[PDB]
């Protein structure tokens, strides 16, 4: 039986007997994602180049902000693009807090690299006036999370309590079609993924781990290397093929480079629901209690056996 | 003034005063590229999943069919076919085309950027057409390029007049000229190769990569990027500058990438953009092929970066 | 504030505190409409004509399949099917749906506007579902409307809260709310019917049309428009006002259009927009059907125009 | 073997051994038509209604055609329904053709989503003088090419040239015009008449009688059907496809009719005649009228030959 994102979400909403607010939010987000995908694929560019005589990340942010505000399902919105949390006007306020990166990887969009949208959804915990504090929850508290990848095609990956599900956008009809159900990552993979150009600044644990991938002590084949440089693409490949992705801490960056709330947490949630792992080195990404909405975190994620092996080496250097 | 691929090609055709065969070919190819892009972005997938109750193969069929019916080709070499395809007599024209209809497609399950690569030669011999007609050095290319199915779809076309980049506007199905007479940076800040085969590197590669990470002159280290799909890695190289390498290893002692329909078209694009492309021993475009699916090592990109690699290569004899 | 069809329906569903079944139904239907629109605008036709080497049937398949799998329906009546379709037990929900999947399609060769028409009823009893569950008067409609595949694609949805119009944005595949709580003009300036059958007209129709062309009170004559596709004619009538007629004659004492899935949905839309719809003898919505494909005469549009028609009808007894 | 508009045109251009200027013009026009179709089907309308949160459709349609034709290097004079005077192309962009067009016909009624279209006629510049409005005042007989795009249930381009009439469907998935009907010919006689009968009180008696005969046939054959979309491209296209007759005739109030000769009546008459149909003013072939003003009107009756001839019989009876 064919299924779409909207029908899938409604169906799980009815099972759970909820009030429908999350379904309204997810539908609204989905509409924004389709609009971002259209702009990313350059629909209407002929008009920009004078066939008849706004920047992408800004527009992407405007689309998500506007669709979420008008969903009546949110109260606090945190974006990569905004210095402070956005507090939704009273008459539009609902019970969810949303942290997102509207167009991740967009630094490099000039070369037409895969880009994506990342989101994490929390329930507001207190009855106080909404504020930035409502977004400072650990990833464990996520109600739903995921990403849209604008790649060779556009795919939405949604993780919730029921698992991880992948939906392909059919641009002929503008629907997200469920194509991979309850997806689970390989126990162990054959690809490692990080920027080795910064090898001079690596922590010795990272240096050793990568050494073992290239020059395996035992009699096994070396791992392959892939690094797109766009987190959604690298993480999605990791989910699909297995393996490991690293944006670790060093001396220069003791808290890593990626953002905890709207990059590391949603991806860690997806990984964990898919039976993978995600660590900072010292603890599970999802257990970090944030104190700042734009705070950074080291991240190492992927197949469980690979992450465990990394942890073993990390401890040897602790 | 706005310009499109078809109008641009017609305009250059008139200036050269040709008979129009190459324009018919390029137009045909462009149509196939649009059809590939549509299928790659998964238009109509709902029908596959039962709303009413294979990609590399289709891509090949599209290019084959559009080129055959262009009346402009005689020999077609494809990554997908073991032998060259000889066009039936009534449809024969004067060009030979070597292509990879969907490069990077082994990894399409993860929605990595894929692309279409093509090189176009004039039939050189007066013999009945055969596989031999495709065994020309890259120097003989009349036109070459690629379509990248990335965050958006772009067609990059290199000819004698230079390199030009066209964005597909999917709202109207037209390729809009957005970057004219493109030139690569003299020197870049990114290197691109699969370092997972480090154990098999020849010592020249090992040293060159060491210098990118640990620069002797105390400049900043280069960034690393490797998509694992050649069209994407090469296009980034064109756009941001830097260097791309796929050298020989134990598994692939003649390099891994295919000379006719991967290495040559990209080398031609690079050279027309003021870049370089080498096997280590010689320019990629100077290799005389003996087999249509033969492999070649390749190092390409910004001139200063490729020349630096060659310095190190020479040091190791 | 922007609004879409799905968000609009959900928000009215929550207000009404329903279980969500109607929302699942409407969302499913909306998906089928987008797929029909895509096929009607001929997406993928290049593949039909050999680039790599039925419409009414597909439209029906799309609606049938999307409604069955919505878990919200038990009985489906279609212009295309001689008997009602009874949904298999595990997929059965509480609603009955009558539809014409592609109205006007006999003339689709000339690219005339076509459309999809639908009416939705709540099931009558707790008995085993059967054809009988679809034989309700139009007054019982819970929701009704149409998609017009015209110069653009629009969905018109009528419910208790009124009539709302949504434009399909094909760039993103979303129905955008563009006209809220629409109301028809009290009186218009266009009449619409097939005057080629003038020899068979009831004398009341003859006289009414005469008065439109030769107005007794010295006002301007009405314009005439007749597309020959009911969704297009009715939508113009909603938007510009006026009157649409497919009346009874000697040859067709029950008219030509179908009551369940053409006349009733359009009458419901009209009435919710403050218009009227009559057979001549009674309101279309008051006819109690005895056969699912039964025909009905219909005269609909602006209230003043329909009332004037009725005056003349009464004069002829 | 599959064929597209651009390939078809290039192929006929090579056969004729021309310099390619007409091909550049037709390709440019085709690009504008695809841009019009996209806008007509409302691509990007969510942005108008505040999804993140300009130009009217006939104005944009005109801008698209003007701009694409000017930059084709193939035109010198452009006449548009939208512009009071002819546009003379700047010297560096001048080519040998004159183009008369209606960029979005039927657009007055676009609020109800009726079919709309683009109509065009292409002439060779005849004189060697500086280009001017005069270059557009040629009889339809001098047309080199003409046709129309119908933005209907789907988008179709109909192209008439010396080689005949050919119909191309736009595949919006790839943005190509696919040849679907070759060398099309109209039926000898049809069963549909098409005009606005709301203005029956102002009809010429010839028209009144002709229509009477369609509804109440003297020889007791079946009556004709009536269809009137109110958008000329849609009514004319149905006439081409199903056969029959289309009328926008002259009356006492409008002795020269209502439709425009250069960019409505002529291109449609040329298409009809290349398809083996007819097009008359009543007094003469539409293509034989020598224009004296670029926006001048003309009465028009066109379609299947037998139907037009029958209309002319009745017209002659009323002197
Ligand atoms: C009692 N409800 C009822 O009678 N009808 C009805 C109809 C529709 Br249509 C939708 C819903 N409910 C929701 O949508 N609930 S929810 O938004 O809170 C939700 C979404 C998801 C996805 C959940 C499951 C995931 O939980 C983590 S919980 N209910
Ligand atoms: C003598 N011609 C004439 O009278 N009219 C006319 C009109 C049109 Br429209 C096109 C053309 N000619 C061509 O298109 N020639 S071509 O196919 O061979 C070609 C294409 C490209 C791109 C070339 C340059 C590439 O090599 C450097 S060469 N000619
Ligand atoms: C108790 N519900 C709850 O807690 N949450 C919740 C969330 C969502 Br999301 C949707 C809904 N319910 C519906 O959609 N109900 S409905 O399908 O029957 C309906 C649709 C329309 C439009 C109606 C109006 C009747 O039209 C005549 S009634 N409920
Ligand atoms: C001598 N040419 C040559 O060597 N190569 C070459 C290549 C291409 Br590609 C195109 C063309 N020529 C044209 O396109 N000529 S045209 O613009 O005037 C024309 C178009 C149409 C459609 C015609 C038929 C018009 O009938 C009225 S005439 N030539």
């Amino acid at each position: 039986d064919v299924n779409t994102l909207t029908r899938f979400v409604m169906e799980e909403g009815r099972k759970a007997r909820g009030t429908g607010e999350l379904t309204q939010l997810l539908n609204s987000l989905c509409t924004a994602v389709k609009a971002i995908s259209s702009a990313v694929r350059k629909a209407g560019i002929a008009h920009l180049y004078g066939i008849a005589g706004k920047k992408l990340d800004v527009l992407s942010n405007d689309l998500v902000m506007n669709m979420l505000k008008s969903s009546f399902a949110t109260c606090v919105l945190v974006s990569e693009e905004d210095k402070h949390a956005i507090i939704v006007e009273p008459e539009k306020r609902g019970k969810y807090v949303v942290c997102f990166d509207p167009l991740d990887g967009s630094s490099n969009i000039d070369c037409l690299v895969s880009v994506g949208t990342i989101f994490g959804i929390y329930r507001k915990k207190s009855t106080d006036e909404p504020s930035e504090k409502d977004a400072l929850q650990p990833g464990r508290n996520l109600v739903a999370a995921g990403y849209a990848l604008y790649g060779s095609a556009t795919m939405l990956v949604l993780a919730m309590d029921c698992g991880v599900n992948c939906f392909m956008l059919d641009p002929a009809i503008g629907e997200f079609i469920l194509v991979d159900k309850d997806v689970k990552i390989k126990k162990k993979g054959k690809i490692y993924s990080l920027n080795e150009g910064y090898a001079r600044d690596f922590d010795p644990a990272v240096t050793e781990y990568i050494q073992r991938k290239k020059f395996p002590p035992d009699n096994s084949a070396p791992y392959g290397a892939r690094y797109v440089g766009s987190m959604v693409a690298d993480v999605h490949r990791t989910l699909v093929y297995g393996g490991i992705f690293l944006y670790p801490a060093n001396k220069k960056s003791p808290n890593g480079k990626l953002r905890l709330l709207y990059e590391c947490n949603p991806m860690a949630y997806v990984m964990e629901k898919a039976g993978g792992m995600a660590t900072t080195g010292k603890e599970a990404v999802l257990d970090v209690i944030p104190t700042d909405i734009h705070q950074r975190a080291p991240v190492i994620l992927g197949s469980p056996d690979d992450v465990l092996e990394f942890l073993k080496v990390y401890e040897k250097h602790s």
